[PDB]
């Protein structure tokens, strides 16, 4: 609402003009929770982790419904006051794509949010874990899942795909929505915060964030940097609508709360700054502000 927006724009200006983004970000890194990741660091799970320095805390990790090995590099972020849950995970590996879709099935997710490209800066950041062609579906033999591209809607800043995920054991099928932000730059943050807020609204509008489904699955390459940006902005925007006076939302506090559930969320001070801008812009759109109706129309 109006007061939450005023306080946040005020705080943004305060930080920006003082050039305090780096100090604030370093404070966040210093204050951030430290919890054990013993399961992630077991020798048998080394090939299930994309990055040796990015692991899920034991207490919040997602468990596959597996007797042999229940490990996947994924964390449940449960935001109590905001009443939102998110699963943040690394980009699947050649050998963990079956695990990824097993997790989607078992957690009853409706949406997958992808914030990276399969190739970035000349290297592979994520396995091609979904089919690119309707007529070439994918079978994940280890978890007995079939995945078919049904349709896709290619926009300038993002792509939405309708996928059908089928449990081959039971022959039940589910519609999964793939929300792919395809224009995050190789260096720095997106030039358009409004395009990112708009992307979030498309995810929201599908129902993929709603309590009647399991938690949305969000990923970048490591599932902490861009992934943290997405969930932080969504939760801060929600809180800005639900608090009485004082209605203000403290982004640092929300981010520290989220970092209780997964390490390293938001990987740069630029990403922190960008999170502010996306929240500010999104709130203006929500409130029907006429000034942002313009450049939002070519979106
Ligand atoms: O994709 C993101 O936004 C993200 O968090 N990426 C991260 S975080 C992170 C790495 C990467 C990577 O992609 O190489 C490499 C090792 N250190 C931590
Ligand atoms: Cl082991
Ligand atoms: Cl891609
Ligand atoms: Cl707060
Ligand atoms: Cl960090």
């Amino acid at each position: 609402g109006h007061m939450a927006s005023m306080e946040m724009e005020k705080e943004f200006e305060q930080i920006d003009k003082s050039g305090s983004w780096a100090a604030i970000y370093q404070d966040i890194r210093h204050e951030a929770s430290d919890f054990p990741c013993r399961v992630a660091k077991l020798p048998k799970n080394k090939n299930r982790n994309r990055y040796r320095d990015v692991s899920p805390f034991d207490h919040s990790r997602i468990k596959l419904h597996q007797e042999d090995n229940d490990y996947i590099n994924a964390s449940l972020i449960k935001m109590e006051e905001a009443q939102r849950s998110y699963i943040l995970t690394q980009g699947p590996l050649p050998n963990t794509c079956g695990h990824f879709w097993e997790m989607v099935w078992e957690q009853k997710s409706r949406g997958v949010v992808m914030l990276n490209r399969v190739m970035e800066k000349g290297s592979l950041k994520c396995a091609q874990y979904w089919p690119q062609k309707e007529e070439k579906e994918m079978i994940f033999e280890d978890t007995n899942l079939k995945l078919t591209l049904i349709s896709e809607d290619i926009k300038s800043y993002y792509t939405v795909r309708q996928l059908e995920l089928e449990n081959l054991t039971t022959q039940e099928t589910r519609e999964i929505l793939h929300f792919h932000y395809t224009t995050w730059p190789d260096f720095g943050v997106p030039e358009s915060p409004a395009s990112f807020a708009n992307f979030l609204f498309k995810v929201r509008e599908s129902g993929s964030l709603s309590p009647e489904h399991g938690p949305v699955v969000v990923h970048c390459s490591a599932g902490i940097g861009r992934s943290g940006t997405f969930c932080l902005a969504d939760t801060c925007l929600l809180l800005m609508d639900k608090r009485k006076d004082p209605s203000s939302v403290d982004i640092k506090k929300v981010l520290l709360e989220m970092r209780k559930f997964r390490m390293g969320l938001i990987q740069t001070a630029d990403q922190l700054r960008f999170s502010y801008l996306a929240v500010i812009e999104g709130a203006k759109f929500i409130m029907g502000d006429s000034s942002v109706q313009d450049q939002w129309k070519e979106l």
